[PDB]
């Protein structure tokens, strides 16, 4: 159940971006904090668009599952608000947004330890979501977020997030769903309505494939039928420039969900780089 927010305590500012069938907006939140002190509290407004309100329930319990759970590497839930005659999410805000922009925007430099330190971090945040045995369905550096840059002169590591992953692949049209190729795994291809846990590891390889990657789209030269015919042909993604984590990314991405290796076993491998 969500905690209500009143539109008289938000307030709407610039727009952030998009999601599926959704836009984003940064906010303020008017709120008595500890020790009954008065903040006004950046916050993440997510809105699902008026012509898709057919998906309010899937966008709702979306963010449901990051309530119920409760975990360094996963997005804060604040609450809903009745902002109008709309269905509008608060969450928390994450200072330098997404992975896949920041890495474009820090190619140079961002060194391959940077990169495996926020893949075990994703890959600690999946472990939580599988011993829970919950599907988060929408892993993407998209929706992972910065909370804090390394810090060279200290040494200290960056920090993320999994953001929630917003309307379920089980609802989305076809449509869609090919152009989430190649993030979307193949079984979830062939049928939407039978999502296993071993989904999260096929994109989870994806994901990976973009940290190395420097923030390019893995098949984005390719349109929807072409990369249905990728997965036809059981293609498998070309080795990234930095190409330390290829093997991983390739085992994680096996065309066999059952095979997939689970998320304990992926952070030992990626501990075994050193
Ligand atoms: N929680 C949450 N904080 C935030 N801060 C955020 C958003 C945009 C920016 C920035 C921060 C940083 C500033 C700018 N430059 C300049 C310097 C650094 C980078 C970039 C703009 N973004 N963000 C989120 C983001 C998403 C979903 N959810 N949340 C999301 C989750 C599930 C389904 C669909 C979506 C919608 C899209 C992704």
């Amino acid at each position: 159940v969500f905690h209500k927010i009143r539109n008289e305590d938000l307030i709407f500012n610039e727009s952030l971006g998009q999601g599926t069938f959704t836009k984003i907006f940064k906010g303020v939140r008017r709120e008595v904090g500890d020790y009954g002190q008065l903040h006004e509290t950046e916050v993440l407004l997510k809105v699902l668009d008026k012509a898709h309100r057919n998906y309010s329930e899937s966008f709702f319990e979306a963010a449901s599952m990051m309530s119920k759970l409760s975990h360094k590497h996963l997005v804060l839930n604040y609450g809903v608000c009745f902002c109008g005659d709309e269905n509008i999410l608060v969450q928390e805000f994450v200072k330098f947004g997404s992975l896949d922009t920041y890495l474009k925007k820090n190619k140079n430099c961002i060194n391959i330890l940077w990169k495996l330190e926020v893949a075990k971090q994703l890959a600690a945040a999946m472990h939580f979501l599988e011993e829970n045995t919950l599907i988060h369905g929408n892993v993407c550096a998209k929706n992972i977020l910065l909370i804090r840059e390394e810090d060279r002169k200290t040494g200290n590591p960056p920090f993320i997030k999994l953001s929630d992953p917003g309307i379920s692949i089980t609802v989305l049209p076809k449509d869609i769903l090919q152009e989430r190729i190649p993030w979307v795994p193949p079984e979830c291809i062939e049928n939407p309505k039978n999502l296993n846990l071993a989904t999260d590891k096929w994109s989870f390889g994806t994901t990976l494939w973009e940290i190395c990657s420097g923030g390019d789209k893995p098949l984005s030269a390719l349109d929807s039928q072409r990369k249905l015919q990728f997965y036809e042909d059981r293609h498998q993604l070309p080795a990234p420039k930095a190409a330390e984590l290829a093997n991983l990314i390739n085992n994680c991405m096996d065309y066999e969900p059952d095979h997939r290796p689970s998320f304990r076993a992926i952070i030992r491998d990626l501990n075994s780089l050193f």
